[PDB]
DNA sequence: ATCTGTACATGTACAGAT
DNA sequence: ATCTGTACATGTACAGAT
DNA sequence: ATCTGTACATGTACAGAT
DNA sequence: ATCTGTACATGTACAGAT
């Protein structure tokens, strides 16, 4: 039933082969590029992140998230009108992009100089898409064997304490424990040009927690490993992503709404349930309905929150009018309570 | 529990940690910072703080501290030293020249001089009362006296650290797969290696870091023992069994050939073959220090217990203990285990 | 002026003291 | 239950070195 | 500063066993 | 049907060399 959903939503190892090659070619050039130049961006590094990174990325290997890091130091940071995920930065390379460290200035050189790289790439058929204002993503379509996209973030590496904001996040104290969280915050705190002094606005990045969460997400350290046993929680994000995905193919209603409200549901879930036996491989109908059962709890509400930044509604009504929300309501209860017709569709 | 009131007496005291730490941490100090001067040769040692004060099993006052003073060692070739598993010797102006003898490192020469110098730097020590024990041939360590208080050893055991992947004789060591899993153990195994010095030119390997490791993250649940987890007793029988080797110890020189090392390694065992959390209930605690007491007969009645690091090295084997001296602590054991354990009472 | 090995600054788990 | 000393990891300031 | 080599985790694929 | 064992594939951390 829904095993024969993740069966057809399992990528075969062909087209995991394939896509990687190409896409490995083409940010390997870019990352020599950023560096093996006097460029603003000499010190870059690659992080990989989001869905494929993680192993939950479901039906193809079509795209991909690549966050090129840069290290600075200093950086007094002010919180934007209490949002708690925006910022503006402040004070070398970077001179170029001022107070105040405008994201947009800075997104505009790295974009400039991706479009060069491309332009000079013969070998793979590979253009720059068109820009999405806001977005802090350079996208690029390769084709081939398939369409595939890989988003180029640029972000900021700070290594100081995380933002006062996150101080209550990452509530993992009874799931993955103190010890993990008290790590994971020892690591540094990323800052990526998303925008709402709009031009100049950066947003919180924790791509890096949430990938080490994914990989390291039972109370049991032997949790999906080779002699312990297996979980169902990514399998129940696999079922739940797609259930979205495919309502939003058919809905531009649902434009609001996006994947990482789904990330960030099932990591309130996981910690509400912290236990490897509430997520049992043969429990997975259960596990399923009650991330549903979440899911519509915080549409019913109007509430979902940051995983990190708690003060952060995701599904505030600035964001995602009412209406949105209630016809996804609509739409999520009518799927349940006809075996979800729509996974059977294309 | 009759054990939860021995655990009460083997409870360190903070004050007594306080004046203990302040005046262990200042002689070390000098002694790490005399380490680097002058070039001696071992500039660049850092110090690594291990054995039980730093793993939290510490029992009935803190007088004995282990610090090792590790020193990278970059191109360095090892050979096993006669299937051992345990024993190697090393090989390569490089500042350990005085020390070699044709491509070998000889572990007493670099110990000879670790230790002149360190006797050195405690004579010039006046604000406190410490002299450096007579040595123990073939023992790793040179050992502090200290007395402030009271009669504090601090052992300073130099060390090799190497960063290449661990050697053949531990491939199989550490099976930690069912208990802390295979990301946990692929990540110790990263982390470097240690040898410190046991004929004269042999070295032993050490893992006294991976060992504190796991003390402090003993767990199958990553909560365990932590503030928002369940408490479990393994620390607690690992006390236990520690105190009842240390009381035979101190009355029978017949058990001159045993160490805490021996209960340290079985307890690992024990923590392998129950791997889960609810096997070690702080109710459970008498069955759990019964279980542990009955491995450790088995051990000893069959003369095997393997190293947790290095299977092939049998700590238990009749080249290191007469069958003697395991009979003799096996009837110890059966002893106070049949009679209520006696010699918790004692002093 | 710039650079750096050393020591301090900050944060928290662990476990003892209350 | 809460408060508190030690140990330990990481970030950052700086007298002395360059 | 940059690149390869090694080791093993996380996957997918499929046969034979249950 | 599901599980177990082997084979084949990628990603990732880090040592050692350059
Ligand atoms: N790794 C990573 N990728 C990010 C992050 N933020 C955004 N992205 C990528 O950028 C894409 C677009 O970012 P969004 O935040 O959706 O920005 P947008 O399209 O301007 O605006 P919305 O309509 O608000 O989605 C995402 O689909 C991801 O590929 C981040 O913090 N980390
Ligand atoms: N941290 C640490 N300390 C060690 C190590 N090996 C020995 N020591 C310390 O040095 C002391 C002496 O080591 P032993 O192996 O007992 O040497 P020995 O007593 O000469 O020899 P035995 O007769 O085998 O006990 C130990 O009790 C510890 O205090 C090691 O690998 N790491
Ligand atoms: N609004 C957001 N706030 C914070 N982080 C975000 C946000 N949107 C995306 N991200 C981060 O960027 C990553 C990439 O986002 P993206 O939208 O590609 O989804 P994904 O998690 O890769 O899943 P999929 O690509 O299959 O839909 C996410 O995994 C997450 O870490
Ligand atoms: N024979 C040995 N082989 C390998 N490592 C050993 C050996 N003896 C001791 N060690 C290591 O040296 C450390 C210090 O040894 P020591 O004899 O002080 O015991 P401990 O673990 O500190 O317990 P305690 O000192 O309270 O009896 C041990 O923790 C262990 O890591
Ligand atoms: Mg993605
Ligand atoms: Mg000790
Ligand atoms: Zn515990």
């Amino acid at each position: 039933k829904l095993k024969k959903v993740l069966d057809k939503l399992r990528l075969k190892r062909k087209d995991i082969s394939e896509a990687a090659e190409t896409v490995n070619k083409v940010v390997e050039r870019l990352l020599r590029r950023m560096q093996k130049r006097e460029s603003e961006f000499k010190g870059v590094e690659q992080l990989n992140t989001g869905s494929y990174y993680e192993h939950v990325k479901i039906s193809a290997p079509n795209e991909f998230d690549v966050m090129f890091k840069l290290e600075v130091p200093r950086i007094e940071l002010q919180e934007y009108y209490e949002t708690g995920a925006f910022y503006l930065v402040k004070f070398n390379p970077l001179s170029h992009f001022l107070g105040v460290l405008s994201a947009t200035k800075m997104l505009s050189k790295f974009r400039k100089i991706i479009k060069e790289e491309v332009k000079e790439i013969k070998d793979i058929d590979v253009s720059v898409e068109k820009e999405k204002p806001g977005s802090p993503a350079v996208t690029l379509l390769i084709r081939n064997p398939e369409e595939i996209s890989v988003n180029i973030i640029l972000a900021l590496e700070s290594k100081g304490s995380w933002p006062i904001s996150t101080k209550e996040g990452l509530p993992i104290q009874g799931w993955l424990g103190t010890k993990v969280r008290t790590n994971l915050r020892r690591e540094p705190f990323y800052l990526v040009p998303k925008n709402a002094f709009q031009g100049e606005t950066w947003r919180l990045s924790f791509s890096h927690t949430e990938k080490y969460i994914l990989n390291n997400h039972g109370i049991e350290k032997t949790c999906c490993e080779s002699s312990g046993a297996k979980c169902c929680r990514k399998e129940c994000l696999k079922l739940m992503k797609y259930l979205l995905e495919q309502l939003k193919k058919e809905f531009q209603e649902l434009d609001a709404f996006c994947s990482y409200h789904v990330k960030t549901a099932i990591f309130h879930m996981w910690t509400q349930d912290p236990q490897d036996s509430q997520w049992d491989p043969r429990n997975l109908s259960s596990c399923f309905d009650k991330l549903l059962a979440f899911f519509l709890e915080c549409l019913r509400t109007e509430k979902l929150d940051h995983y990190f930044i708690p003060k952060f509604n995701l599904f505030s009504q600035e964001l995602i009018d009412r209406k949105s929300k209630e016809f996804l309501s609509k739409k999520i209860e009518y799927e349940r309570n006809n075996g979800f017709p729509i996974f059977d569709k294309l």
